[PDB]
């Protein structure tokens, strides 16, 4: 009756792909999940307390940040992405050297234990996120007609350097780089379910000529 509106964030990782179309990392929730089984989405999830702590050690600020919680939510998005697909995006040290390697299976497994695992892994290394590599592209609150509600902050970043996503555990049954047009058609046709914000991001990416133009202009309006 008095539904929690859960703060969350999602990361839309893109690259310039085949046929001059943008490609994006998507994941699919396993049929065994209790909430939204089989839904396609981008990596993301609920805010954790260590997210704002890591944001205070971060470099820079998200492009098109408008609110005081944008740095913490950018971190939420980056953390959830590392847990889901095994890559830590936008990491650097004090000298500006970028991390460009994936997490080993064991480090991804350790990050999925939750708590302050990511904050600890970064702080043992003197590393932090460069939030300047993310663009705030939207904010969506689930309609009050829904029994489970989120207030989700969407960020965009470019992953032209990334290899393949790697899963940990059973929550997701698939993860891949897909042209945004391909995925959109599959949702519009009814083949795969997706929440409204997911569709609206895919349509924005399809209208966009390339990843540089997206990092300069992308915005999802309700
Ligand atoms: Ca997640």
């Amino acid at each position: 009756a008095m539904t929690d509106i859960r703060k969350a964030a999602t990361l839309v990782v893109i690259r310039d792909g085949a046929n001059k179309d943008i490609e994006v990392l998507v994941v699919r929730r396993a049929k065994t999940m209790r909430f939204l089984p089989g839904f396609v989405a981008f990596p993301g999830g609920a805010a954790d307390p260590s997210d704002a702590e890591m944001a205070k050690r971060a470099f820079g600020r998200p492009v098109c940040a408008e609110d005081d919680d944008d740095p913490a939510l950018a971190v939420t998005a980056l953390r959830e992405t590392a847990e889901e697909i095994g890559w830590l995006l936008a990491v650097r040290d004090g000298e500006g050297t970028k991390m460009d390697t994936p997490l080993a299976p064991d480090e991804q497994a350790d990050l999925c234990k939750g708590g302050d695992a990511l904050s600890a892994w970064l702080s043992a290394r003197g590393l932090a996120f460069d939030l300047g590599l993310l663009r705030r592209i939207g904010r969506f609150v689930t309609p009050p007609t829904q029994p489970v509600r989120f207030d989700t902050r969407f960020f965009l970043c470019v992953g032209q350097h990334l290899g393949e996503p790697r899963l940990h555990g059973a929550e997701l049954d698939a993860a891949l780089w897909t042209p945004a047009r391909d995925m959109l058609t599959r949702i519009q046709s009814g083949e795969l379910p997706a929440v409204r914000p997911t569709i609206a991001v895919l349509k924005a990416l399809v209208a966009c000529p390339n990843a540089e133009i997206a990092m300069s202009t992308l915005s999802i309006g309700p």
